[PDB]
């Protein structure tokens, strides 16, 4: 069962992953399960390809965007605290990692962008998307620039491309209309055209991402960057003069971040789930154990009760909460990672110039629809396909099955287990229709 009786757990390279070791050393040292923490580069698209085949980590921590996803595929134990850990959460962190009438994750901290500057070099932030390019001139004439964030992750451009409009799916009366894409609409391209003729009047560069941006600030060279909690602990270390605010308007909007609730999931592979339950709600989701990962990097509003009292007198906390409460709750359902692929290749071909910002985002929507659409093709001829077969029309199952096969991201693996499924003339059948 891959493996044992220790917990491997998986959480993103920007968070607090020494301070959540530490964590995991004192639970070995009280109980001898052994913890492991990795950081493995996407590891939100390694998890699922992984615990399919029932390996991966016993602990997988991603914002809650991921795991509906995770969660329809089988991929996530259902968790079950009692009433008195229930309580020492917010109920809306809870209802981040509800999915399909179960809880699938705790929650730990609820995640938004800011607008992060130098008091130094920008004593009083800009207001306005649109007041940044002459301050960035005013900035170059001294050598510096007014700002530099993540244009790889679609993420960080999100706030902007938000703000006059777009949206991923429509919520409406207790749904999300997987129909209704906002990435291509009227209010997504205003944004995603700001953000290019930023780069285009060189005020921003096509290819910087979070290691550029970040040492570009930490070092002093650049006023403003457009970051999360966890980034604020290397601002510290570096002595800049920061400040956290409010991110600025775009025509006359507010920028409109996503919102994460950074979630712990247990693998339904995991042979340790007990194990993991207890160091998710004795050791991690305690004062201690929180105070741990944040002193590392900043989880940001944390979803335990007791200790984000003592965190909401902070300033940088204050503004994450009202850019937050400008901004929407990430879906969690499974169609989120066909929007994020498709929204990512958009925001990366319109920057760098390969396209325009309306065929860039068409292609989007599109890519979203089509690719949501050959999953429930596929899955209705599989259904269609078995149905027909347990009623004994042999061929019309297979023909199904072979539309099925058509479609699937692995046809070699369907034709072997369709080998053990089927009676070997209906499997003779089923060769002749490829
Ligand atoms: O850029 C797409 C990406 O956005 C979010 O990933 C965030 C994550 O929520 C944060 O915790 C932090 O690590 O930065 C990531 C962006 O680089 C979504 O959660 C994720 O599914 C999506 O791919």
């Amino acid at each position: 069962k891959i493996e044992e009786g220790k917990l491997v757990i998986w959480i993103n390279g920007d968070k607090g992953y020494n301070g959540l070791a530490e964590v995991g050393k004192k639970f070995e040292k009280d109980t001898g399960i052994k913890v492991t923490v990795e950081h493995p580069d996407k590891l939100e698209e390694k998890f699922p390809q992984v615990a399919a085949t029932g390996d991966g980590p016993d602990i997988i921590f991603w914002a809650h965007d991921r795991f509906g996803g995770y969660a329809q595929s089988g991929l996530l134990a259902e968790i079950t605290p009692d009433k008195a850990f229930q309580d020492k959460l917010y109920p809306f962190t809870w209802d981040a990692v509800r999915y399909n009438g179960k809880l699938i994750a705790y929650p730990i901290a609820v995640e938004a962008l800011s607008l992060i500057y130098n008091k130094d070099l920008l004593p009083n932030p800009p207001k306005t998307w649109e007041e940044i390019p002459a301050l960035d001139k005013e900035l170059k004439a001294k050598g510096k620039s007014a700002l530099m964030f993540n244009l790889q992750e679609p993420y960080f451009t999100w706030p902007l491309i938000a703000a006059d409009g777009g949206y991923a799916f429509k919520y409406e009366n207790g749904k999300y209309d997987i129909k209704d894409v906002g990435v291509d609409n009227a209010g997504a391209k205003a944004g995603l055209t700001f953000l290019v003729d930023l780069i285009k009047n060189k005020h921003m560069n096509a290819d910087t991402d979070y290691s550029i941006a970040e040492a570009a600030f930490n070092k002093g060279e650049t006023a403003m960057t457009i970051n999360g909690p966890w980034a604020w602990s290397n601002i510290d270390t570096s002595k800049v003069n920061y400040g956290v605010t409010v991110l600025p308007t775009f025509k006359g909007q507010p920028s409109k971040p996503f919102v994460g609730v950074l979630s712990a999931g247990i693998n339904a592979a995991s042979p340790n789930k007990e194990l993991a339950k207890e160091f998710l709600e004795n050791y991690l989701l305690t004062d201690e154990g929180l105070e741990a990962v944040n002193k590392d990097k900043p989880l940001g509003a944390v979803a335990l009760k007791s200790y984000e009292e003592e965190l909401v007198k902070d300033p940088r906390i204050a503004a994450t909460m009202e850019n937050a409460q400008k901004g929407e709750i990430m879906p969690n359902i499974p169609q989120m990672s066909a929007f994020w692929y498709a929204v990512r290749t958009a925001v990366i071909n319109a920057a760098s110039g390969r396209q325009t910002v309306d065929e860039a985002l068409k292609d989007a929507q599109t890519r979203i629809k089509e690719a949501l659409a050959v999953q429930k093709f596929f899955l209705e001829e599989i259904q269609l396909g078995e149905e027909l077969l347990a009623q004994g029309d042999y061929e019309k199952g297979v023909d199904h099955l072979t539309n099925a096969i058509a479609v699937s991201g692995q046809p070699q693996q369907l034709l072997q287990v369709l080998q053990q499924t089927l009676p070997p003339p209906v499997f003779q059948m089923l060769l002749t229709k490829l």
